[PDB]
C-alpha cells in the first residue's frame, strides 16, 4: 500500500542519454572497478546515466555529463562493495580509514591505491573533473564527498552498535549518507554554469539544496521499501507506529519539506542570476528525477499529503529551513 | 633533541591580554567544562598566546576573541570514545556548526561551538562560515581515523600517517579562521588555487610535526614499528622529513606571494605567523633557533605518495 509520489516538478531526460550510456559502461568494463563479470553487470543495471541525465537534461558538453555519471556508478558500486555490505559495513574503524584513504585519493593525484580497486577508478573521475570545473568547484565536490562519507561512517557506526537514530540525528545523517551532497555539487560540472560563491552559499540556496537532498533521500527509502536504517524504520522505532502508519507519515513529512523547498524557491528565483537559476532547476529535475528513476504510464499525486507551513516536528536540525530573517 | 629549524616571522597581537582575559570569562561561561580543574586546564593551553601570533595585527578585538575561543573548544573538545560512537558524535557537533537550529540535547560541547558560530555568522561572510565549515568536518575526519587505528591496533605507515595526521592535528580549521580574524575576504578563485592549498597543508604539515616533538601514534613510533629504527634514529629522521617539508613551503611561498592580492597576501602571512607561532607558543608554553635544515632534499619524501603532490609544479 504505497501512495504515489507528490512530484509537481519538470521532469526531463538528457536527449544524449544512450550514447552517455554507452561510454559509461565501457568505462565500467576498463575501469578494473568490479571483481566479477556479475558485478559488473550489476553496477551497469544500475543505469546510472539515465539517473543523472534527469539532473542535467541540458548539459552542454556530454563529456561533463559522463564524468558525473561515472561517479554515480562508482558511488552506487563503492556502496555496495564497502558501505552497505562487506566486512566493513559494521567495521566503523576499518570504515575511517578506508574513508581517509579514498577522501586522500579523491583530493591528492600522487596517492596510491595499496591494492583497493576502487581507488584508482575514483582517481580517474576526479582526474576528469579537475580538467573540467574550476579549482572551487572541485573544492565543492570534494567537500560534498567527505560530507557523504561522515554520513557513512555516522551510520556505519550505527549499524555496528545495531543504534537506530532518532528523526533528528536520522534526518542529519542521511542528508549525508544518502549520497546527495556530493550528487548535487556535480549539477554545476555537468552544465558548466559555476555559481559565485556570494550566492551559492547564501543560507536560503543551502536550504533549498539540504532540502532537495532530503527529499531525494526520502524518495529513496521509499523505494527501498527492519534493522535498516530508514525512515520508516526509525519512525517505527522512535514513535511506535506501525508500517503503514510510518508510510503515511514519512510521506507527509517529505511532502511538507518539498512544500517549503517551492516556497523558498519561489522567493529566491526571481532575483537569481543565471548560474544560480541553473543550479535551482537542477535541484528540481534532480528531485524529480530521482524519484522518477527510482520508478523505471506512471501515476503521480497531485496534491501534497500535507500542507503545514511550519518547520517539521522533532527535527530542530532543519527547523532553520523554515527562518526567513535568517535566510 | 635538536633545536628547531624555522626562519619565519614570530609576533603578536597587542591586544592579546585583553583578549585572552575576555576568553578566560567566555571559558568559564560556556558551559563546555564540567570542573574547575578542567577549566584551569583549557585556560592553560594559552590558546589565545597561540592564535594572537596566528593574526598578530586583526583590527576588530572581537574577531581574534572569537577565532581564539575555537582554539579553546578544539583542544577542550580533542581532550574529552570507540570510532562506533565517535562517528556519530563527530555527525552531531558538526551538524550543530552548519545548523543554528539544532539542539544541544545536553552535549556539553555543542552550544558552546554555536555561540562560536554565531559570532562567526556576525562577522564573517556566509563563504568565509563555509570555509571554516569543511575545514572543521575535515579535522574530524582525521579525529576518526586516528582514533579508528587506535582501536584496531593498526599503525599505519608513514604515507597513511601523514594524511591521517594532516586532519587530525587540527590545522585545517585553524588556519580557516585567518580570514575571519581579519576580515580580509578570501575570494574563492585565489584561495581554493592548488597552490595554496598546498602551502595551507605544508604549513598544517609541519605544525603537525612539531606538534609531534613538542610531545617529546606520531612520527617518531610509526618510524620505529616500520624501519625498525631506534628512537634516537627516528627523531634524526622526523627533523629530517619536516625540515624538508618547510623547505618546500618556503619555497613554494616565494613562488606563490609576490602575485597575490592584499587579501591573500595576508592569508600567506597568516600561514607564516602561524607555522612560528605554533612552534614558539610550543617552545613556551629566550630561545635558540636552528639556523639551517638538517636535511635539504628538493625531493618528494620517499614512502609518502599521498604528499608527493606538493613537489609537482605541474600539478600545481
Amino acid at each position: 500500500d504505497l501512495p504515489p509520489i507528490y512530484c509537481p516538478l519538470e521532469s526531463a531526460i538528457h536527449p544524449r542519454v544512450h550514447e552517455v550510456e554507452k561510454r559509461a559502461v565501457e568505462w565500467i568494463r576498463r575501469s578494473g572497478m568490479c571483481a566479477s563479470e556479475e558485478e559488473r553487470a550489476w553496477v551497469i543495471a544500475t543505469h546510472s546515466a539515465d539517473f543523472f541525465a534527469r539532473f542535467a537534461p541540458t548539459a552542454a558538453d556530454e563529456d561533463r555529463l559522463l564524468a558525473t555519471s561515472l561517479w554515480v556508478y562508482w558511488g552506487f558500486a563503492f556502496d555496495d562493495a564497502r558501505c552497505d555490505n562487506g566486512p566493513l559495513s559494521t567495521r566503523p574503524a576499518q570504515f575511517n580509514a578506508l574513508a581517509g584513504r579514498v577522501q586522500r585519493a579523491l583530493e591528492a593525484p600522487s596517492a596510491e591505491d595499496n591494492g583497493d580497486r576502487f581507488v584508482p577508478a575514483l582517481q580517474d573521475i576526479a582526474r576528469r573533473f579537475r580538467s573540467f570545473g574550476t579549482p572551487t568547484q572541485v573544492r565543492r565536490f570534494v567537500h560534498a564527498h567527505r560530507a557523504w562519507l561522515s554520513g557513512v561512517a555516522w551510520q556505519i557506526g550505527n549499524q555496528a552498535r545495531g543504534h537506530m537514530p532518532g528523526l533528528d540525528d536520522y534526518l542529519a545523517m542521511r542528508l549525508l549518507s544518502a549520497g546527495g551532497e556530493p550528487t548535487f555539487a556535480m549539477l554545476e560540472i555537468a552544465t558548466g554554469a559555476e555559481v559565485p560563491d556570494r550566492e551559492m552559499h547564501r543560507p536560503a540556496v543551502r536550504a533549498l539544496t539540504e532540502m532537495a537532498i532530503m527529499v531525494a533521500a526520502l524518495d529513496n527509502d521509499r523505494h527501498s521499501l527492519h534493522t535498516d536504517q530508514n525512515i520508516y524504520s526509525v519512525l517505527m522505532h522512535h514513535r511506535g507506529m506501525s508500517l503503514q502508519e510510518a508510510v503515511e507519515e514519512a510521506t507527509k513529512l517529505r511532502d511538507r519539506i518539498l512544500l517549503r523547498f517551492l516556497e523558498l524557491h519561489d522567493r529566491v528565483r526571481p532575483g537569481a542570476g543565471a548560474e544560480l537559476s541553473t543550479y535551482l532547476q537542477g535541484l528540481r529535475h534532480g528531485i524529480r528525477g530521482n524519484a522518477e528513476w527510482g520508478l523505471r504510464p506512471l501515476t503521480w499525486a497531485e496534491s501534497p499529503s500535507d500542507s503545514s507551513p511550519s518547520p517539521l516536528p522533532g527535527a530542530p536540525s532543519i527547523a532553520w529551513w523554515w527562518d526567513d530573517a535568517l535566510l
